[PDB]
RNA sequence: GCGCAUAAAGAUGAGACGCGUUUUAGAGCUAUGCUGUUUUGAAAAAAACAGCAUAGCAAGUUAAAAUAAGGCUAGUCCGUUAUCAACUUGAAAAAGUGGCACCGAGUCGGUGCUU
């Protein structure tokens, strides 16, 4: 933003500078008079009045010229010579609003209407096509096209007039290419591969002589034509019927727009004070209303003003007019609104060469530096450029030629756009992980192809149907299967190569591949892609050639631009004709690959003498894999490959973590968490310990349901109908290419049948048809398919704010559960969609959680798995490998939960956070109980280190559970079940456990079942838990970013900008707390008394009060200031006053609640279980029983509300709220147990930590106790403060 | 444990476009009434001179300024975000700093050695 207003104010100088000398010879203080347009009449240097200083002139321009515009048209046609500082106006104000640069060339004003366009467009296609020429039968084409919606809604209709023409014809396909959507042709001119073309990309140009010269010249005026018909499609608001009433159709459109706002404004006065006079005081004058006033004068929206008048028109007799206009939103539509980001920056430059044009024959340096403003006009800088530095910013890569000012004249000089662009690419590029100083090769590099191809074929062995043991295709076969098959097709199927190669050389009876499934995933695509352009075959084919390709690649992957692709291969023009150079430098690629060309073919092996290319194109008996060459002593490889980069270089115990990859959310986190780590070996006797237990965010889901999400689109249709016995498909068959759309994937998806509804969905309104949130946005947002569904009308979903209705679900659910069997939605889908029937969505189901912070968890373990491996065992052994005397221990979280879950040992999260700390040492004990109860299977959790201890022998059974994630959790639940008391399996029988269940072969008891529980149980009812919020600085903005006012709280928007006289801003955020303590003048006297309190620093007070404290408190107003109690206060500075009761220091004005009342486990289990937490699925006997319990303990209530009473009244000083809260629960004493326990769970968050927030315990809404006085802190006890609680430094706040 | 295909996602950094905000310029008006009023004077009365109030009206679209205050590094550059516990050194970076056998456990309390 800073750097977009600081270059528009420049250009506008730069105009200015151009105008300077002339400008002085017509008004010496214009310039003056326009840079203080700002002040008041009593504050400026020169007239108030800009242009001519005086009054009437302005006022003259007011009337001659009612809008800009009128005077942008008068210069574009007339060639008068007018006044200069109308012309300055007029180019100034364009530069000021120049437009989008999205459209490259430029729209020299044709027909500049649909209908003769489309005509034309009939016609190429007509006299293209005698085939099937189809025409426009008299369809109003400038409203069909016009009209304010969306573009593939437009289609539909548009396809919908001449019926027999499908959507993805080459008619449809044409109107589709108009109206900037994303059609195809591969279907249209049935060409080999696919070829789509679309006019908005920048690309389109070459991929139009491509698609042309693989089709012909035969189609190709039909493109220009509908290129035209998008140039005249864009002014749809902005039409001006004729393009030869003037050269400016945008401004005499503005002069429409003005008069149509003059027409309804006089209308709706003179209608008004006909039938409603009383109420023409509110909407021409109130401007807090939506009217007239609120619209102009005001803040009201078009939007808001259509539909605050929309029903006071409607309820008049007459207007007529005027419900049209506000359906056709064009009713009194001012000239600078909403809708003019579709403006283009051509129809400007348009309008400021016709007026250059006419004016050029009068004044001599306009005419001379024309081409310099069109160059200002016309100037953009390229995004390889970035920022225009002097090596003065961390953004910036550009590389000057020279050492000037960089302006839009000498820019092609001074600027190394080569260089730039080059450095600009490099930079983000990733490196080897092998190499670490080499880059690397491009990912359409055929090396690199040959490279993977060679991987992906040293496993496909062969079987012959005489051969007794498998072996590995040989060296000579591979090349044999590339030549034939893997040069010849784009991609080749094993099924393919199967037929079209064994049976054709070795004319083997059958095949058996046993390293590739369904398909190859390696091909050989450059080497088509080469031999399809160049037409030569030998070139690519050549191995002496593979500098020259790997040159030729690295060219079209750096570079887009065809002018510098095509001079960084004019050193190659002689080896391919002319117009194959076209062809070359049209194509462009993008990507880079993963490995260096040192890796592939640079680096050679001792023993061998030839590279990895060569090794996994031929190795004779055994082809072994890259992770066997890789992980071979009896090659180089892995020697060179360590001589890698060191890890151990300079990084502090900070710093590396700041120099991690990802999101800097994870880098807090980390930093917390190693921090605490460090002090926590650091307390217990400064000696590590003896094991480490994590959490990971990994689990293992199963085969069917991981390969059900991840079916690709057409695999998971096509299987659902065909499961389902649906001739959808057959009806209308589409690709994955034009089905990224949401509704058409959601039509498939629901087998043409409505949700909802129970009808069927037409292919023509499909944007018109609504997409609907199973759970609301309100809730959480949600845009996976999981919540999404695609129905007629999102009024059939029953309420608004929660789950759909019960009229859906027992009408839909025959539909639904018809839809599970042909495994079309998954079972999360189908959960949800009967969830309503469960209990609907109650307020416990807030579900504030973000996708984003998952993929973040699992980031945020992955690194400091990779790290705490790493900063806690350090010393190696005899045989050069890492000491591990401490081990990190990775347990899933499946584990912990249903230890949670098993045992009654349930977890509520919002009373307090005590539950992370029990997460914790849940971790702890099961972590090292389960490792020293089987320390053959203790390989698996440990973090870094494994032992092969394949899955597949463990159980391999008949079934074939292996393959492992069915086999991981089949294993998962044998190890699990052997902690527990009684084992009950799903595999066949039971047996009784031991109470100790210790390992024979270890002889040590590793867990005891009636005194640990016991300590786990004193640990969940522990009320001591240091529980410490970091007392932070807040940081960032200065203010809140929204007139003037008798205020103190106002600040200068600039430096001699008074608040006072010009208006200002307000709030500002007070980055910490200062305590201070000195003497002020008090009452009439002016007696100096001493004081203390708290001094709001903000953010942009806190550079200057750092730099002079002393000074700025002299400057505040103080005298007699002790220098040594100036203390800086944090955000949540922690303090502590009576009977436990501590607050947190919220702001210079605000404090925060600090205690947590220690509830027993008893009541936190109770809890759960009633308020029917998880719908606490089992075997219905427990269930049964707990139920009772529940329905038993109705005391377990009333005491909860003693607690809270007694914590209340102790801390929180809750008082007239908590006499609401006990009179609710008086109120509502009478209903049933669960909800008064979810309402129970609710009244927690007034005893949470931290900042108080409203919430509601049945229909009384309880708000928020804010601390709006901090007087009370200032005797209170500080508490400086350490990272785990255990280091308190307390001060008694008496000085 | 990589080379890989499909379908997604994120992140980064540039380049630009729509407003908007608040000011000023939109030279808005009419009548009536009020006082001070050079006022014709010795006063009265305004031409209400000055404002005030009452009503009634009328237009109303846009132009300009800046857009974190600002900074200097004067670049067409920088400045809203990571990055801050207490504490002693050390310019900073960085380092160090608070025990433990045992009994209880209300925001913890003791205890052997013993800080």
């Amino acid at each position: 933003a800073r750097r977009r207003y600081t270059r528009r104010k420049n250009r506008i100088c730069y105009l200015q500078e151009i105008f300077s000398n002339e400008m002085a010879k017509v008004d010496d203080s214009f310039f003056h008079r326009l840079e203080e347009s700002f002040l008041v009449e009593e504050d400026k240097k020169h007239e108030r009045h800009p242009i001519f200083g005086n009054i009437v002139d302005e006022v003259a321009y007011h009337e001659k010229y009612p809008t800009i515009y009128h005077l942008r048209k008068k210069l574009v046609d007339s060639t008068d010579k007018a006044d200069l500082r109308l012309i300055y106006l007029a180019l100034a104000h364009m530069i000021k609003f120049r437009g989008h640069f999205l459209i490259e060339g430029d729209l020299n004003p044709d027909n500049s209407d649909v209908d003769k366009l489309f005509i034309q467009l009939v016609q190429t296609y007509n006299q293209l096509f005698e085939e099937n020429p189809i025409n426009a039968s008299g369809v109003d084409a400038k409203a069909i096209l016009s009209a304010r919606l969306s573009k593939s809604r437009r289609l539909e209709n548009l396809i919908a007039q001449l019926p027999g023409e499908k959507k993805n014809g080459l008619f449809g396909n044409l109107i589709a290419l108009s109206l900037g959507l994303t059609p195809n042709f591969k279907s249209n001119f049935d060409l080999a591969e696919d070829a789509k073309l679309q006019l908005s990309k920048d690309t389109y140009d070459d991929d139009l002589d491509n698609l042309l010269a693989q089709i012909g010249d035969q189609y190709a005026d039909l493109f220009l034509a509908a290129k035209n018909l998008s140039d005249a499609i864009l002014l749809s608001d902005i039409l001006r019927v004729n393009t030869e009433i003037t050269k400016a159709p945008l401004s005499a459109s503005m002069i429409k727009r003005y008069d149509e706002h003059h027409q309804d404004l006089t209308l709706l006065k003179a209608l008004v004070r006909q039938q409603l006079p009383e109420k023409y005081k509110e909407i021409f004058f109130d401007q807090s209303k939506n009217g007239y006033a609120g619209y102009i004068d005001g803040g009201a929206s078009q939007e808001e003003f259509y539909k605050f008048i929309k029903p006071i028109l409607e309820k008049m007799d007459g207007t007529e007019e005027l419900l049209v206009k506000l359906n056709r939103e064009d009713l009194l539509r001012k000239q600078r609104t909403f809708d003019n980001g579709s403006i283009p920056h051509q129809i400007h430059l348009g309008e400021l060469h016709a007026i250059l044009r006419r004016q050029e024959d009068f004044y001599p340096f306009l005419k001379d530096n024309r081409e310099k403003i069109e160059k200002i006009l016309t100037f953009r800088i390229p995004y390889y450029v970035g920022p225009l530095a002097r090596g003065n910013s961390r953004f910036a890569w550009m590389t000057r030629k020279s050492e000037e000012t960089i302006t839009p004249w000498n820019f092609e000089e001074v600027v190394d756009k080569g260089a730039s662009a080059q450095s600009f690419i490099e930079r983000m590029t990733n490196f080897d992980k092998n190499l670490p100083n080499e880059k690397v090769l491009p990912k359409h590099s055929l090396l690199y192809e040959y490279f993977t191809v060679y991987n992906e074929l040293t496993k496909v062995k062969y079987v012959t149907e005489g051969m007794r043991k498998p072996a590995f295709l040989s060296g000579e076969q591979k090349k044999a299967i590339v030549d034939l098959l893997f040069k010849t097709n784009r991609k080749v199927t094993v099924k393919q190569l199967k037929e079209d190669y064994f049976k054709k050389i070795e004319c083997f009876d059958s095949v058996e591949i046993s390293g590739v499934e369904d398909r190859f995933n390696a091909s050989l695509g450059t080497y088509h892609d080469l031999l399809k352009i160049i037409k030569d075959k030998d070139f690519l084919d050549n191995e002496e050639n593979e500098d020259i390709l790997e040159d030729i690649v690295l060219t079209l992957t750096l570079f887009e631009d065809r002018e510098m692709i095509e001079e960084r291969l004019k050193t190659y023009a002689h080896l391919f004709d002319d117009k194959v150079m076209k062809q070359l430098k049209r194509r462009r690629y993008t990507g880079w690959g993963r490995l260096s060309r040192k890796l592939i073919n640079g680096i050679r092996d001792k023993q061998s003498g030839k590279t990895i290319l060569d090794f996994l194109k031929s190795d004779g008996f055994a082809n072994r894999n890259f992770m066997q060459l890789i992980h071979d002593d009896s090659l180089t490889f892995k020697e060179d490959i360590q001589k890698a980069q060191v890890s151990g270089q300079g990084d502090s115990l900070h710093e590396h973590i700041a120099n991690l990859a990802g999101s800097p959310a994870i880098k807090k986190g980390i930093l917390q968490t190693v921090k605490v780590v460090d002090e926590l070996v650091k307390v217990m006797g400064r000696h590590k310990p003896e094991n480490i237990v994590i959490e990971m965010a990994r689990e293992n889901q199963t085969t069917q349901k991981g390969q059900k999400n991840s079916r690709e689109r057409m695999k998971r249709i096509e299987e659902g109908i065909k499961e389902l016995g649906s001739q959808i498909l057959k009806e209308h068959p589409v690709e994955n290419t034009q089905l990224q759309n949401e509704k058409l994937y959601l039509y498939y998806l629901q087998n043409g049948r409505d949700m909802y509804v129970d009808q069927e969905l037409d292919i023509n309104r499909l944007s018109d048809y609504d997409v609907d949130h199973i759970v609301p946005q309100s809730f959480l947002k949600d845009d996976s398919i999981d919540n999404k569904v695609l129905t007629r009308s999102d009024k059939n979903r029953g309420k608004s704010d929660n789950v759909p209705s019960e009229e859906v679900v027992k009408k839909m659910k025959n539909y639904w559960r018809q839809l599970l069997n042909a495994k079309l939605i998954t079972q999360r889908k189908f959960d949800n969609l009967t969830k309503a029937e469960r209990g609907g969505l109650s307020e416990l189901d807030k579900a504030g959680f973000i996708k984003r912070q998952l993929v973040e968890t699992r980031q945020i373990t992955k690194h400091v798995a990779q790290i705490l491996d790493s900063r806690m065992n350090t010393k190696y052994d005899e045989n050069d490998k890492l000491i591990r005397e401490v081990k990190v221990i990775t347990l899933k979280s499946k584990l912990v939960s249903d230890f949670r879950k098993d045992f009654q040992f349930y977890k509520v999260r919002e009373i307090n956070n005590y539950h992370h700390a029990h997460d914790a040492y849940l971790n702890a004990v099961v972590g090292t109980a389960l490792i020293k109860k089987y320390p053959k299977l203790e390989s698996e959790f440990v973090y870094g280190d494994y032992k092969v201890y394949d899955v597949r022998k463990m159980i391999a059974k008949s079934e074939q559970e292996i393959g492992k994630a069915t086999a991981k959790y089949f294993f998962y639940s044998n190890i699990m079940n052997f902690f527990k008391t009684e084992i009950t399996l799903a595999n066949g029988e039971i047996r009784k456990r031991p109470l100790i269940e210790t390992n024979g072969e270890t002889g040590e008891i590793v867990w005891d079942k009636g005194r640990d529980f016991a300590t786990v149980r004193k640990v969940l009812s522990m009320p001591q838990v240091n529980i410490v919020k970091k007392t932070e600085v807040q940081t960032g903005g200065f203010s809140k970013e929204s007139p003037k006012r008798n205020s103190d709280k106002l600040i200068a928007r600039k430096k001699d900008w008074d608040p006072k006289k010009y208006g200002g801003f307000d709030s500002p955020t007070v980055a910490y707390s200062v305590l201070v303590v000195a003497k002020v003048e008090k009452g009439k006297s002016k007696k100096l008394k001493s004081v203390k309190e708290l001094l709001g620093i903000t953010i942009m007070e806190r550079s200057s009060f750092e730099k002079n404290p002393i000074d700025f408190l002299e400057a505040k107003g103080y005298k007699e200031v002790k220098k040594d109690l100036i203390i800086k206060l944090p955000k949540y500075s922690l303090f502590e006053l009576e009977n436990g009761r501590k607050r947190m220091l919220a702001s210079a004005g605000e404090l925060q609640k600090g205690n947590e009342l220690a509830l027993p486990s008893k009541y936190v289990n109770f809890l759960y279980l009633a308020s029917h937490y998880e719908k606490l699925k089992g075997s219905p006997e427990d269930n049964e029983q707990k139920q009772l319990f529940v329905e038993q303990h109705k005391h377990y209530l009333d005491e909860i509300i003693e607690q809270i009473s007694e914590f209340s009244k102790r801390v929180i000083l809750a008082d007239a709220n908590l006499d609401k809260v006990l009179s609710a629960y008086n109120k509502h004493r009478d209903k049933p147990i669960r909800e008064q326990a979810e309402n129970i769970i609710h009244l927690f968050t007034l005893t949470n930590l931290g900042a108080p927030a409203a919430f509601k315990y049945f229909d009384t809404t309880i708000d928020r106790k804010r601390y709006t006085s901090t007087k009370e802190v200032l005797d209170a006890t500080l508490i400086h403060q350490s990272i785990t609680g255990l280091y308190e430094t307390r001060i008694d706040l008496s000085q």
